[PDB]
């Protein structure tokens, strides 16, 4: 869980550049790979393309992205 916002992308990109550039030793660990390459829609409404919520601290089944 990082955050959905215009400014958020700016910060995330800063670190992302390092992540993509010369990544860590993961020969048998493409977890993030599949995590990024995927499409899923579990919403029954489209009002705004931006998660207003900042941080979600809930343990109702699932980990913290």
């Amino acid at each position: 869980c990082r955050g959905g916002d215009e400014d958020a992308l700016k910060a995330a990109r800063a670190i992302k550049f390092l992540y993509q550039s010369n990544p860590p030793p993961n020969p048998e660990g493409t977890r993030q790979a599949r995590r990024n390459r995927r499409r899923r829609w579990r919403e029954r409404q489209r009002q705004i393309h931006s998660a207003s919520e900042r941080i979600a601290s809930t343990y109702l089944g699932g980990m913290r992205m």
